[PDB]
């Protein structure tokens, strides 16, 4: 038993990531089958980021302005394509490397494992959540661009996100394998509003059932509620509105526990109400969003 | 920017996890070299557990009654031998994905990358610390046994913990990789005490100093102290005593951040005494121990 934040054995990703050259800016790509992706805006200088026009940039640049590193091994370039905001670099070689994989576009509140790179060299993996506003809280130092996001189903890596950037209040923006900005956010150092965070009620409620299935229990409490009444008092604290999908997503856990997802909202209104009066839930003084129902079904059953 | 609990990249471990059988029991194994090693009580069915004696239990096994899996290849098993807590079973084959590695004995309060295992095959990876009393919080369910904690430095897998059993308590116990336990834990299922857990003094400060650069500056106060006034207090909140040797530990953060330690201890200091106030650092509402001043350089300066 115990329950930790886990992220993905990253051990496929770890052979997919190079280190991409352009000018005088290098970030990580990478590379799967004949094709290397990475942030478009490793063609830009610090002084190109104020106001980038990304088509005049890259019509500068030919195949050969671009060096492709894959340990020791660089690679050829025989074709560059920019698809949206990321640069798709086609090398003559097949990655060796290359696990089954498919590009995602994931829902806000969904989790992913972030493998954090310097130079195309894997330093740590972390999880973490798809905020509402569309933003993360990562670790993410100079060089870190084109760090990717992604989840494992046994054999096949699903890729949802690249890192691209730094707001300048200090969270983290990117896209999808696509190249598709998560939120409003666009590849240009200017003020950027990421808009209010909202709790991911869903995923609060799957870390209580997680609580309970490892004897955690003291929250739960006398009272129960209705959906209407608990997402009244769930607006007032920035919670996310609980959807009868999200009833439904808590079911199994539901069924583990013998704890009706109502009561367990009932539960969560108390808290929202009272807050914690200095106890701990699974060794956190506040109440955690960055699990799914999903991720806790994983780690309460085992799934490799 | 921003601050995360990483793991090290797993890739370099899950090559070497293997499923090991004898008898009925099943758990995981590493395969270095020409060497499987696992938990010696693989050789033990739940009755065998409540007292065993591991040499009487072991002398009814022979090479043949061990099936060593990795993947789809059965390897074969031409030597047996226990070495303390851990059985080493000698293969004909070399592990081709052997890294280059180290077994080490950490010391309490240090950290390691945990890689979940279940039949031989990663679930997972988090990053936790050997508690003073010697016992980790993890994530471990039926079968996980074998699973390691390692540390990498550039190419380097310095393997650490081996997993062998939950306590009665629901706390983790095991062993280096030469098999002797952390603690005073025996492979027995019997009652048996971790003793009182402390908080990791140095590792809270170092937590603080990679607050500072992450711009969480509020906790700073006016106040200093004395490193005996200082562990009086940390007496009284059952934190480990801070010794000259953590103070020295704790200098690159001081030189970075222009914070004496000693200043840092005065903040530490009011924090113990006055609790949070509701407020959060780096994201929580409590004191974090689970980062070495090392971790928080790594992750403040990005080592690959
Ligand atoms: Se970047
Ligand atoms: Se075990």
């Amino acid at each position: 038993s115990g329950f930790r934040k886990m992220a993905f054995p990253s051990g496929k990703v770890e052979g997919c990531m190079v280190q991409v050259t352009c000018g005088t800016t290098t970030l990580n790509g990478l590379w799967l089958d004949d094709v290397v992706y990475c942030p478009r805006h490793v063609i830009c200088t610090s002084e190109d980021m104020l106001n980038p026009n990304y088509e005049d940039l890259l019509i500068r640049k030919s195949n050969h302005n671009f060096l492709v590193q894959a340990g020791n091994v660089q690679l050829r370039v025989i074709g560059h394509s920019m698809q949206n905001c990321v640069l798709k670099l086609k090398v003559d070689t097949a990655n060796p490397k290359t696990p089954k994989y498919k590009f995602v576009r994931i829902q806000p509140g969904q989790t992913f494992s972030v493998l954090a790179c310097y130079n195309g060299s894997p330093s740590g993996v972390y999880q973490c959540a798809m905020r509402p506003n569309f933003t993360i809280k990562g670790s993410f130092l100079n060089g870190s661009c084109g760090s990717v996001g992604f989840n494992i189903d046994y054999d096949c890596v699903s890729f949802c996100y690249m890192h691209h950037m730094e707001l300048p209040t200090g969270v983290h923006a990117g896209t999808d394998l696509e190249g598709n900005f998560y939120g409003p956010f666009v590849d240009r150092q200017t003020a950027q509003a990421a808009g209010t965070d909202t709790t991911i009620t869903v995923n609060v409620l799957a870390w209580l059932y997680a609580a309970v299935i490892n004897g955690d229990r003291w929250f739960l409490n006398r009272f129960t509620t209705t959906l209407n009444d608990f997402n009244l008092v769930a607006m007032k604290y920035n919670y996310e509105p609980l959807t009868q999908d999200h009833v439904d997503i808590l079911g199994p856990l539901s069924a583990q526990t013998g704890i009706a997802v109502l009561d367990m909202c009932a539960s969560l209104k108390e808290l929202l109400q009272n807050g914690m009066n200095g106890r701990t839930i699974l060794g956190s003084a506040l109440l955690e969003d960055e699990f799914t129902p999903f991720d806790v079904v994983r780690q309460c059953s085992g799934v490799t």
